């Protein structure tokens, strides 16, 4: 009768497979930067505001024209053989990405055609800016809990590459401001990759990773969004971190891991400082790979796997802020 | 320990409110062809595609730039009266429009900005062509089901004018072909319009209409998708359909109201003849206010209850097919 926060968790949740794909082609913020040199000198900048500004080295892109669905379809393939299990099992499959083929049928749709599910398999997309495959897991999550299915792809496949090409156009063009030329510069921050992952019932993998559930806070009275773009989604967090303590019984010191999503490499400084975090505790591709919106998450969790810098029993955040502006804040336990 | 299909269905989740708008612009095809005419001559083509072959007479469209956030946000208002609850009990909002403001934030934050969602409110969008507003309510239903809310709202804004623009104007010009034309024709049976449902737990809202859930089968080989389209369609609207007798206990004659996704006139005629149904039991506003997309379910539901068409008791099929390919099938009891 009495409600507690440890109720609304998920108690036959796991991860039976996680994969991911690191785009192949590596393009330095040392190139972009001989490309937009004219551009940086003509209007008096000697601000590398990629490298040691926004803190991004390198990011990956794709050697062709790789559309979402095809980087969704490969992590997915390669998370099927992580879980040890052929596609007929799959009840569900989501997609979460920003990227997106077409506006119609879904990405979802496509990439399950390239699997080739069955016709038992449910399909859509969720959108939801950078916290999309956290919601993906946990709608994927309230199936398989209530028994409606037992297996479950999230996947999540990100391309840039137009991006690129259409901001460094206009960043190299003669009529462009300072203020343009920054607003533009975040552009080129994105990075290219895909991720995915298959749930599963608990008792139907034993001893696989479980995937708690989490909270979710909203301030969307900022829809319209800068440092107070940073300052807000500190204060978002947290609201947020306060009801994972409620539901999780979160206390930062007792997490083994946090696998955040990234925006720059000070704002991540900042998030870290605000919430007392042991930033060894924190692994970051930002600086090689860029920002791979939803997919930065599970890309990360897929790369502390394999590392592998995890252990049985591990208490993993995951977390990120949205636009939205969204927190969420989810638990596995290794 | 033993499944039965009655198991799978929501025993606690309602429809507290439901609410449509209407676009106030009457767009004849009378109209459209006065300025196709020039093209239809010049092509040879005695054939009203869109009166007599499509069935529209006319579609609605907006008076002014409304966004899609903008639409949901005028329904989303409405439903909650007709709910007689304040936004603050609230817990999700989900949008699931095709018609979409931007790339990020989600439509859904947009439209929670707009009524003043409090800070525990999830949002996010669902994507998935014509079926995603059955895709929502399912969504929140499992989350009612489980607790982890009491009220949620799901809200779908559709604009086509946009793409009546620039259609009206690839298909007058000079260098355009009779495929091409035809091809384009399709764009012309979209309408505008906009829809809102508050579901809510069955004990808060005693007496209210009851979701019971549905079923979702997919034939996502054919993504890539014409006669073979129709005759497709109906082939997984079958199997869907004894999905539908397997878990909701469906016989064609024992339903009250057909509430359908609307494609076309002699595709919705093709779809009533395959199953037997009565043309009486379904409702249609494709003629007069066209393709809705995937608000054309609850706002043909919602014109049912306020007429009122619609009695306690009545067992009702919400229904379609959506690109995919995807059907889904769905039951209310009023
Ligand atoms: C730590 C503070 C964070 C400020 C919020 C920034 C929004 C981030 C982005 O714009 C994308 O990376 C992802 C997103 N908005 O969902
Ligand atoms: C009765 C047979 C139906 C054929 C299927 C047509 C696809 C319909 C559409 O293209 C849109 O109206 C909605 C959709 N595809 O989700
Ligand atoms: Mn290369
Ligand atoms: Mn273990
Ligand atoms: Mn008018
Ligand atoms: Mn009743
Ligand atoms: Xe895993
Ligand atoms: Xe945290
Ligand atoms: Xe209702
Ligand atoms: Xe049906």
């Amino acid at each position: 009768l009495v409600p507690r926060g440890s109720h609304m968790l998920f108690q036959n949740v796991s991860i039976a497979g996680l994969a991911h794909i690191d785009a192949p082609h590596t393009l330095t913020s040392k190139e972009i930067n001989e490309r937009l040199q004219p551009t940086y000198d003509r209007l008096g900048i000697k601000t590398d505001v990629l490298g040691d500004v926004a803190g991004i080295h390198a990011r990956r892109l794709w050697d062709q024209d790789v559309q979402a669905s095809d980087a969704a379809t490969q992590a997915a393939r390669k998370a099927l053989i992580d879980a040890n299990i052929g596609i007929e099992k799959i009840g569900l499959l989501i997609n979460t990405s920003v990227s997106r083929d077409y506006l119609e049928p879904s990405t979802a749709s496509i990439v399950s055609g390239n699997l080739g599910v069955s016709d038992h398999c449910m399909t859509f997309d969720v959108a939801n800016a950078c916290l999309a495959f956290i919601n993906g897991m946990d709608i994927a999550a309230r199936m398989l809990e209530r028994g409606e299915i037992d297996y479950a792809l999230v996947v999540d496949g990100e391309t840039a590459n137009l991006v690129y090409e259409k901001t460094l156009e206009r960043m190299t063009s003669p009529d462009v401001t300072e203020e343009e030329f920054r607003n533009e510069l975040a552009a080129l921050t994105l990075g290219c990759g895909a991720a995915a992952m298959v749930m599963a019932r608990s008792e139907l993998v034993p001893d696989a990773p479980r995937y708690k559930g989490g909270v979710t806070r909203s301030a969307t009275e900022w829809n319209k969004l800068t440092r107070l773009l940073l300052i807000e989604g500190i204060k978002l967090a947290q609201k947020t971190f306060v009801a994972a303590k409620q539901v999780l019984g979160w206390a930062v010191e007792e997490l083994d891991q946090f696998v955040i999503h990234q925006v720059s490499r000070p704002h991540t400084a900042a998030f870290v400082k605000s919430f007392g975090i042991d930033p060894a505790k924190v692994m970051t591709i930002f600086g090689e790979h860029g920002n791979i919106g939803p997919a930065s998450v599970p890309i990360v969790l897929s790369k502390l796997k394999e590392l592998g810098r995890l252990k049985k029993g591990d208490r993993i955040a995951l977390l990120g802020i949205g636009s939205g502006l969204n927190c969420s804040m989810a638990e596995v336990v290794w």
